[PDB]
């Protein structure tokens, strides 16, 4: 009966990061992982990096040099003759980086002693663990702990299934072999502004169809005005209010029905991409007599520690509450690893930083102004546009703007908004001195180096107080 | 004959920022400035924005976009049929960001209220200022409180004195209409490298000529080192303990006659450029009887809060001691005019980040390893790849590492070193965890985005203390 101190359910960003700290902490340490990968073996890393952030970062790194070349060289005096992108070659080397950063995570996982496991978990009674090998048979592993990180998938609509390679998801949408010519996204949320970038930046004319009449909802309301305004000159005709209602395939063009302000509309394109939230997996993943309950979404229930209703079993990451993000991912991992060995770890959901990777780059940490007025709280606001930062000329990249909203009674900063160039490195540089408690003048106080983008959140945080330089306060 | 609260002497990054402050402040402000730009009017800004730290920048965007287009897109399935750069239009691009930026500056002394005067102050006895106009015209301001903002010049030396335009200095570098086919460099300070990148980034056959046996004495040994084995990849033959005797122009050529460890060398180059420092300007800036002292090396002389032994006149940036950087420069130059309003202000001149904008790009902040084991300070060092990180794996931009050094007993940051991508930024994160009195294990604690060049610092914080997750520690 193999025995271990901690029995890791997944091997994605929660879980393998909890299976290392758990190794390093002096636990004996268990991974059960069942994905197969490109090379027909078990491929650790889970959904960000296999089919996630890093190929993702990998086609939008690429295409955006594309479009660089293609429409920002002249400036420059940069002359290109007839600039063609190969993408079968672009997405071949997305595949050669996920195949060297999943074999690095076993790597990882031999260095601390970490125990791997290949097949489905199943968690039983009593804290037993039921492995299903590849070849069907079983093996019962007794754990002192379990952690739970199996993850989520991409929502799925009746309008449209998954089909062929006509109607993609977020793992489709990676894997296309020539640019389509028309290209339809369900959803205006991160994936379907990431990939319908990415695609665009390569000649295909997007159209992406979001539900609802906000966008981007959760970011500060003048990040996300200046966001949709660009992304629209981009070319991401985006369709807000937009109920997609059928398709239909045929003649290898799918047409999507939905219903705007105006009435029934109809629009045609060649590849279609779903991308309209994720939600948990459990799938056979709790006996019934297991005790661990779920909620009315199916997320596993946990507490702020991300302890189950079983004691000694916790979960993380996609599956339970909160920002279905990598890195909330893996610092509960952290978290949960550090608690069994006798450590009062806690994490700040308030911190939890946001990155929108188009470009311009949209990121934010804390509460938007539209929260904070909802909430009654008064508060204190500066921005300083990127069009006044000679960094950024130098750079030829002068959209976007910084904001730093304070409290107007305490001068504490409660939240950080960028979009720009380096905007998830300005974002967190504030969320670092937000950990500290800084207040605007903090920030205003301290020496930045000269030129670099980083001087945008400097007089940012100056002008919350009215005496930012290089703006007319 | 005309009365101000503030007379500022120069309207570079000191002088410029210290006015406006001024002006903000509620002080009656005046700024003397003589420099004539490229459209023939005064220009403020001062070295910085003219012939400095923009000009450079601009340059070194434009020569890295090439450079990658010609050695660095064919991995992404990138091709570029026949890449050119036409030097004429990349200079006049840097020409119009700093037309832009330098009528900027003049656009808020106006928005301030800030009283400009075209051309050269003098500091008479007893805080009186003598105007001589780019007209010839005389006249005397009554200052309450003087800034001396004056900056400085290129240092010369006989062996290499500046010829028509075959031997130039930093100025004379960013205005070549064509690329030289053989550029020579004295000097592989921060000028030379910088300036050195940009033509052999065109096709210059770049030669840099280092009196010193020492690559980069301030940085860290560690992060140097990995600086010259970059630099030299990128075709810079770097010639260490080279001590320049003579040289020779004939033939729109010029040769340099140089010792080194084998003896003596000849080298003959189509231009060549001297950067071989910067020294304090003072000529005809202080009467003989205005009270204001210099010290041995020519900078004028004044205490920790910038202030001469002139009660009411005050001295900052380039002419006086400490980093000659924009940035430090600017704060001084916050910290004199909050002084004369009355704060009791201060300026920590422990936290000057410093930056080499090479590619990669070169930063660090507080203590090097070398300068701490001369001090005697226990410590414990972590570093992190950037061959490790995903995010720079997408980017395609792997070189360099992070080092963060903590001290032993307390585990505070003592210092942050950084050689890759947005090296500026992730040393600006180290800085402002810094001037809260980070540990490491605080920046270890925080949430940072995920995939993101900012998880290299959150990673070297871990190696301090043995625990980073994706290297073995
Ligand atoms: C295109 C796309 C791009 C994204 N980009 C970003 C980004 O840039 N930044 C960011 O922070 N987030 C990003 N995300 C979200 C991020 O991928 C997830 O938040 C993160 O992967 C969640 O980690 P996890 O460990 O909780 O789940 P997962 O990564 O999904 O890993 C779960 C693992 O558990 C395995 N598993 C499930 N059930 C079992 C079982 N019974 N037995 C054995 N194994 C099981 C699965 O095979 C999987 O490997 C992106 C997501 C997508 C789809
Ligand atoms: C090629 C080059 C690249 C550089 N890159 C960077 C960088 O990337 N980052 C960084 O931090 N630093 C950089 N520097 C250094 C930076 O330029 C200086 O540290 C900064 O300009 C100093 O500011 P200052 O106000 O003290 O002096 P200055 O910028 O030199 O301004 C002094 C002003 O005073 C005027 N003046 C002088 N005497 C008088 C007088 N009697 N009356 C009226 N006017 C007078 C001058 O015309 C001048 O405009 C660079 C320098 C060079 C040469
Ligand atoms: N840069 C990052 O941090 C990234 C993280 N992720 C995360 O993965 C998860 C899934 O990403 P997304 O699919 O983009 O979810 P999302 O919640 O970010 O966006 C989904 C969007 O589709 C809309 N929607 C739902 N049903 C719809 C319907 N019939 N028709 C039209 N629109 C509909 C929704 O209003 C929403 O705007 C998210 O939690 C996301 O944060 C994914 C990509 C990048
Ligand atoms: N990214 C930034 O912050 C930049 C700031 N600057 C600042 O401008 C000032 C001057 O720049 P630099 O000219 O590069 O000075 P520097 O001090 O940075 O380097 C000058 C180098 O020339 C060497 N030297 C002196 N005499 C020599 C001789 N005969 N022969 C060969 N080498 C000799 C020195 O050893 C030194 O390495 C510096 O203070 C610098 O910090 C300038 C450019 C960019």
């Amino acid at each position: 009966s193999q025995k271990f101190d901690v029995v890791v359910i997944g091997a994605g960003p929660g879980g393998y990061v909890a299976a290392i700290r758990a190794a390093q902490l002096g636990l004996k340490t268990a991974c059960i992982e069942k994905y197969i990968g490109k090379e027909g073996k078990v491929a650790l890393g889970g959904t960000c990096l296999n089919v996630g952030c890093i190929p993702s970062k990998a086609l939008l790194d690429s295409s955006y040099k594309y479009h660089e070349a293609k429409e920002a060289f002249k400036v420059h005096g940069i002359e290109a003759k007839g600039v063609t992108i190969d993408v079968p070659a672009m997405v071949a080397r997305k595949a050669n980086i996920v195949k060297n950063l999943t074999g690095g995570i076993a790597t990882l996982f031999k260095a601390n002693g970490v125990t791997s496991f290949e097949g489905h978990g199943k968690l039983l009674a009593n804290k037993q663990v039921e492995v299903t090998g590849l070849d069907g048979k079983t093996q019962v592993l007794e754990a002192e702990n379990v952690i739970i990180a199996s993850g989520s998938r991409p929502v799925e609509i009746p309008p449209a299934p998954l089909t062929d390679d006509i109607i993609v998801d977020s793992t489709g949408a990676l894997e296309f072999q020539a640019v389509p010519k028309k290209l339809g996204v369900i959803g205006a949320g991160v994936i379907g502004l990431e990939l319908g970038s990415v695609w665009a930046r390569l000649g295909a004319e997007v159209t992406v169809l979001e539900a609802l009449d906000k966008f981007l909802p959760a970011a500060d309301e003048q990040i996300a005005k200046e966001a949709l305004k660009v992304l629209t000159k981009q070319g991401l005709n985006i369709r807000l209010g937009a109920r997609v209602t059928a398709s239909e395939v045929k003649k290898k063009q799918v047409t999507v029905t939905f219903t705007d302000a105006n009435g029934e509309q109809k629009e045609t394109f060649d590849k279609l991409i779903v991308a309209v939230g994720r939600r948990p997996v459990t799938t056979d993943l709790l006996a019934a007599d297991s005790g661990v309950t779920l909620d009315e979404r199916g997320f596993i229930y946990v507490d702020d520690h991300c302890k189950t209703s079983v004691p000694g079993v916790f979960a993380i990451g996609d599956v339970v509450r909160g920002a279905m993000l990598a890195h909330k991912a893996s610092e509960e991992g952290v978290m949960v690893a550090e608690r069994i060995a006798g450590h009062k770890a806690q994490m700040n959901y308030d911190l939890i930083p946001s990155v929108i990777y188009t470009h311009p780059e949209i990121a934010w940490v804390g509460k938007t102004e539209q929260t904070l007025k909802a909430e009654g709280v008064e508060v204190n606001v500066g921005t300083f546009p990127f069009a006044a930062s000679g960094r950024a000329m130098a750079a030829n990249d002068t959209t976007g703007l910084v904001k730093v909203i304070a409290d107007a009674k305490t001068d504490r900063v409660l939240g950080v908004h960028v979009i720009g160039p380096s905007a998830a490195e300005l974002v967190q540089q504030g969320a670092i001195g937000m950990e500290f408690g800084t207040s605007a003048e903090d920030l205003g106080m301290m020496v930045f180096s000269h030129p670099t983008l980083s001087e945008a959140l400097h007089e940012a945080a100056l002008a919350v107080n009215g005496h930012a330089i290089h703006i007319a306060n």
